[PDB]
């Protein structure tokens, strides 16, 4: 229900998105975000339907509202869980079967390791073929990804890669 909206001409209030976004239904919110310092503001609009946001993205991509031309996307959402001054790794290419007590079992052994979790598609529940491991010591989340580096995990090479520096 979320589109991302870029490219946006700074003097573009939340007034102006919606006479243009209202093109594709009724909006449940509307929020800019406004560049502290940048050329361009984006902002995220919501609608109730699905089918709305497309209405709007299909008709409103790729054209000048004032100044700049507007790029429209679905915009990717998650949630996640975190811990204060932890390293994270991102971890990729993972098995649909994998699910966060699997990934634990691979990544457990290694010192400082904390927590590891598989992104989930948030309505059918199935795998998004990725996740991430969390440990309390950058040396020793780095040691951990040289050493799974390609690794095979259930048939599949481990693709790893820090997830904050």
């Amino acid at each position: 229900r979320v589109l991302y909206v870029g490219n946006l001409d700074k003097a573009i209030t939340e007034d102006i998105l919606k006479q243009y976004f209202q093109v594709g239904g009724p909006i449940a919110n509307i929020k800019i975000m406004i560049d502290k310092n940048k050329n361009v503001n984006y902002a995220f609009v919501e609608y109730h339907q699905s089918h709305d946001a497309n209405i709007a993205l299909q008709t409103l991509n790729g054209k000048q509202i004032e100044n700049n031309i507007v790029k429209i996307n679905w915009a990717f959402q998650s949630q996640q869980s975190s811990s204060d001054d932890t390293f994270n790794l991102f971890v990729g290419d993972l098995n649909v079967n994998v699910d966060d007590e699997t990934l634990r079992n691979a990544f457990k052994d290694f010192p400082s390791y904390l927590s590891g979790h598989v992104m989930w598609d948030m309505q059918t529940g199935s795998s998004r073929g990725y996740g991430f491991v969390s440990f309390t010591s950058q040396d020793d989340a780095q040691n951990a990804m040289d050493s799974m580096q390609g690794q095979d995990l259930n048939g599949r090479p481990l693709r790893i890669n820090w997830a904050a520096k």
